[PDB]
RNA sequence: ACAC
């Protein structure tokens, strides 16, 4: 499933507990514990709602100890592979003209909605190859499309 | 330096 959390950018002397206080303040529900590493720490939340919550919430917002967090859908490198999310979606644009950018890098084999409490929309998306993936990824994170900046990342591709 |  998509519910592991990668939470980077940590003080040096950062550890669960802080992170269990972030967690709460921002009534983000997690599964198990707080795994911290040295400037990184890994979470579960029960569902991929709510990683996708403290995604939106939590990352480049939060401080902690004077330092912001990074919060993504922790991947496995080699699970970096075909699959990506697509977030800051404009909110009402037609599937056609997100498909039509998604389509100048690759095949998409498949593309599906995920539904968030933003007013933004985010979708996964699935490309054939690896090397469809990377560019898709390095062109259209920081797309500008409408006003809303498109932001981009891997998702666990965990068939390949 | 997304764990080794």
């Amino acid at each position: 499933s998509m519910n592991k959390l990668y939470i980077g950018n940590l003080s040096d002397h950062a550890g669960p507990a802080d992170l269990e206080s972030v967690f709460k303040d921002a009534k983000i529900p997690v599964a198990g514990p707080f795994l911290v590493k040295t400037g990184y720490a890994f979470v579960d939340c029960p569902d991929e709602g709510w990683a996708l919550k403290a995604i939106e919430a939590l990352s480049g917002k939060m401080e902690l100890h004077g330092k912001p967090m990074e919060v993504e859908h922790s991947v496995p490198k080699r699970q970096r592979i075909r699959k990506l999310q697509i977030r800051n979606i404009p909110p009402h644009l037609q599937w056609e003209v997100l498909d039509s950018l998604l389509v100048q890098y690759g095949v998409v084999e498949s593309c599906e909605q995920v539904n968030t409490d933003s007013e933004t929309a985010v979708v996964n998306v699935t490309y054939s190859s690896k090397d469809q993936a990377r560019q898709a990824l390095d062109k259209l994170n920081g797309f500008q499309l409408e006003n809303f900046t498109l932001k981009v990342a891997y998702i666990p591709d965990e068939t390949a």
